[PDB]
């Protein structure tokens, strides 16, 4: 797995197309979110992280909490999203490892959002200026 | 290399700290930028790219050209950005790499801006949502 952790004044979304011909079913509600003083988590799921799902996502949770902590964030979006990786797990894993970092977020007390898997969406997000406000985390099994 | 690109209503920036102890020197209107209906082209430079600067940044310059061509962008706001590798060349290398990209597009034609190398920079956008709106492309020499 790859991570683009982005620390955001906000960060708002609205679908648009369908990517896969199956995408993540969402109600009205879920069509657009916005958040305001949070970690965005852009996250590439890999190939790699099929061998152990659960430990990769252990690892994500752990890795995203620290700098959420650290920057002191208590809002935290969890973002589905191809852009830091060419060897990307099949949809099913995908899914299964993002749906359990937000639980693992919510378990940790985090107010958490996530964009529904399989999209085109389009994007608002104003970027704080902060040392730590844009970091890279690789997470391997 | 390895570049992300982005279709945007709109890009702007802000220059706050510095992130180098001698970054790129910035006149007063360097602080701030902005440009709409822009492809914002994310540059990581990494040290592989050391051993031959001009195919590198030839090759960018083709490969960022094609997209914008593709998606009708004029304006092309060239970052530098460390968060796409994590074997980054020195500061000589990037930015000489970066003033190349930069130039050879505008000599392709568009309207280039450029954000200045070794700050970190607060920024705003909005991510348009089609299907070639983010793009990942990697140059290796």
């Amino acid at each position: 797995m790859r991570v683009l952790l982005i620390h955001a004044d906000y960060f708002e979304y609205e679908v648009k197309d369908k990517a896969l011909k199956n995408p993540e079913p969402i109600s009205e509600d879920m069509k657009r979110g916005r958040m305001e003083e949070v970690l965005v988590a852009f996250i590439s799921v890999e190939k790699v992280d099929e061998k152990n799902p659960e430990e990769v996502s252990l690892k994500a949770i752990e890795e995203i909490s620290k700098v959420a902590e650290q920057v002191k964030a208590e809002n935290v979006f969890v973002i589905p999203w191809a852009h830091l990786s060419s060897e990307l797990a099949k949809p099913s894993v995908a899914m299964d490892i993002l749906n359990r970092v937000y639980q693992g977020l919510k378990e940790r007390g985090f107010n958490v959002g996530k964009a529904p898997f399989g999209y085109y969406i389009a994007a608002k997000i104003s970027c704080k200026g902060h040392p730590l406000a844009e970091l890279s985390r690789t997470i391997v099994p």
